[PDB]
RNA sequence: AAAAAA
């Protein structure tokens, strides 16, 4: 349709244009077809942005589904690191950190002709540097069409922002959702959680439920817990289908969230900000949101940016409302107090811009000629402070000129979609002769699941992992695992042997064909170091001397630059062979503030790769 | 333990 001849008019007559209704089918399903129905896909590509990975391929594979042909054929998807496309592909639905990576390519996306952004989600730095590029791309490409979908209130800020585009309504009805909060707080909103979904299960009326944790060692801690809460109700009780959902799960157990329960059988799905996407799960009339996000702060004082568990801004909280009433009238099982929303919880969400590390993201700049930095129209603008905080730890890589100009290195490492840490390392490996294994611990630190450590079988488990532990150090050890996984013929008996993660080596594996394709590429050698494994030692202090730390006599270890106490994780193919000095990959905030992938280091080397400190 | 993405 009734207002699908509304937007095909405007499509044609205004070249960018925002869009604020309804989420998934009915925004980028809808809408994609009636433009495919307008002869857009003749003209060249369609590409659709998803906030996730599972939504990217799930609308994907819905569209081709809805228009006849194969999947990765006239419609297909690119997540990850694999290009479910063909020549053939005229739309091509991605996340928005594939067509920012493409656009780096190409800045003129000459690709497509139609470019739908799903931006109605949140605003990540991806979003915020690609919101940029195209905003050039629009200059650059009178052409080139984009559709823009943004939230209620956010419409004013992004049709500014794109030349005063116009801000087009998409109708429908919207179902009233009665929040409902904690008496008094929780000690553990976990336990809180289970007590909830089980209560709201055999208590309230038909409609499956929707829990928003925090990460998937939460999620596997709360399926099982209910699980033996369920089966303890024996035979009697309905069946609950409980649904884990978080980003390391398989398709088939990430699309099942998706999947209409029996008639008598309920669901809860327990997912992470994944099912935070216009992820719209049908059937939901329940929400159990405790208010808590895993997501990345930023201190100015060292450079350093960590996951902490910041809880869900006000404007989050009415969202995750908002995910109970859509298929009919829901229910916000708030796990806080009224006192809580409007005190302790912040208005609206911090920038990710802004709570970030933007060393590669000023690497990202400066690379593609933006060594201005003001003309790139920040739609969300990044301090200054960390601007120049950013800034001078490239020169220390050895990124930056003494003036902020362009260096070897720094054009070297901008080939790379890696981290500047990972980056100087790769790249350094070359100079220094042991890229082959620089690929293989670069690729190894991609994947994070490696191991499999069963709760079941705890003990078992770490004799297995304790076969590979190097005297060397942690990175040394990933080596280890990769390198005598491919001397074991890549057998999947040799990992259920071992207790190694098959998948998380099979998409290790991937990742290390992608780069050795950088390597290769841009020339960069790729050798070996044979049975000389201090060569790849010094290469990673090269890129992680920001990095060091050198053990306290009294309790732990200590900062080169902080001076903070940090301390080896308990897993640490060192932690019990605990050196004088260290350089440590990235830092786990939990009971300690544990160091995570460690190796041994010799001080000598913080002068030798780092004279810029 | 990595949230999300590459």
């Amino acid at each position: 349709y009734k207002l699908k001849e509304q937007l095909v008019q405007a499509v044609h007559d205004n070249q960018i244009l925002i869009v604020i209704g309804e989420t998934g089918s009915g925004k980028t399903t809808q809408i994609t077809q009636y433009l495919a129905e307008a002869g857009y896909t003749s003209r060249g590509k369609i590409g659709c942005t998803q906030p996730r990975r599972v939504a990217a391929m799930s609308v994907a594979k819905r569209v081709s589904e809805e228009f006849g042909c194969c999947l990765g054929q006239e419609v297909g998807y690119t997540i990850r690191f694999e290009d479910c496309t063909s020549p053939e592909t005229v739309i091509k639905y991605m996340t928005d950190g594939m067509l920012l990576r493409e656009c780096l390519i190409d800045p003129d996306l000459t690709q497509y002709a139609i470019i739908m952004l799903d931006e109605a989600h949140e605003r990540t730095i991806h979003t915020d540097v690609l919101f940029g590029l195209l905003k050039k791309t629009v200059q650059k490409r009178q052409d080139m069409k984009l559709i823009v979908t943004s939230a209620t209130l956010d419409a004013v800020k992004f049709s500014q922002y794109f030349y005063e585009a116009p801000i087009f309504t998409i109708p429908g009805r919207t179902y009233p959702v009665e929040i409902l909060y904690t008496k008094e707080p929780e000690t553990d909103y976990l336990d809180a959680s289970l007590i909830t979904v089980m209560q709201i299960h055999l208590t309230e009326p038909p409609g499956d439920i929707l829990v928003f944790l925090t990460g998937q060692e939460e999620i596997d801690t709360a399926c099982e817990i209910l699980y033996e809460r369920m089966k303890s109700l024996g035979p009697d009780v309905p069946e609950l289908i409980i649904l884990p959902v978080y980003s390391a799960l398989p398709s088939e157990m990430q699309t099942r969230i998706f999947d209409p329960a029996p008639p008598g059988s309920r669901k809860v799905v327990i997912a992470t900000n994944i099912a935070e996407t216009s992820l719209t799960i049908d059937g939901i009339y329940y929400v159990v949101d405790p208010g808590f996000v895993k997501q990345k702060v930023y201190n100015s004082k060292t450079g350093i940016d960590q996951l902490v568990v910041t809880p869900i801004s006000q404007a989050q909280a009415k969202q995750r409302a908002g995910r109970a009433g859509r298929t009919g009238p829901g229910k916000c099982y708030r796990l806080y107090t009224e006192r809580a929303y409007r005190d302790e919880m912040l208005t609206t969400n911090v920038p990710e811009i802004q709570r970030t590390n933007l060393a590669s993201t000023v690497l990202s700049l400066k690379a593609m000629g933006i060594n201005d930095l003001l003309s790139f129209d920040f739609m969300d603008a990044p301090p200054m402070e960390t601007l120049i905080t950013a800034m001078e730890q490239l020169y220390t890589l050895g990124a930056l000129d003494d003036e902020g100009l362009l260096t070897r290195l720094g054009r070297r490492m901008a080939e790379f979609p890696l981290e500047p840490m990972l980056c100087k390392m790769l790249i350094m490996s070359v100079h220094l002769g042991c890229s082959e294994e620089m690929l293989t611990i670069v690729s190894m630190l991609s994947v994070q699941n490696v191991f499999y450590r069963p709760k079941d079988k705890q003990a078992l488990a770490d004799q297995k992992k304790a076969k590979f532990h190097q005297t060397e150090g942690d990175h040394l050890t990933l080596l280890a695992v990769y390198n005598s996984w491919k001397n074991n013929k890549f057998s999947n008996p040799w990992c259920y042997e071992n207790f190694i993660q098959a998948r998380s080596l099979r998409r290790a594996q991937d990742i290390r064909k992608q780069m050795l394709g950088i390597m290769d590429r841009h020339k960069l050698d790729v050798v070996s170091c044979g049975k000389s494994t201090v060569r790849v030692q010094k290469a990673i202090c090269s890129g992680f001397f920001r990095n060091a730390a050198k053990k306290d006599p009294q309790e732990g270890y200590r900062t080169l630059i902080d001076q903070q106490v940090v301390y080896i994780h308990p897993s640490s193919a060192l932690f019990n062979r605990q050196p004088e000095w260290v350089v440590y990959h990235e830092l786990v905030l939990t009971t300690k503030e544990y160091m995570r992938e460690v190796t041994t280091i010799d001080p000598r080397w913080l002068v030798e790769f780092a004279p810029a400190f």
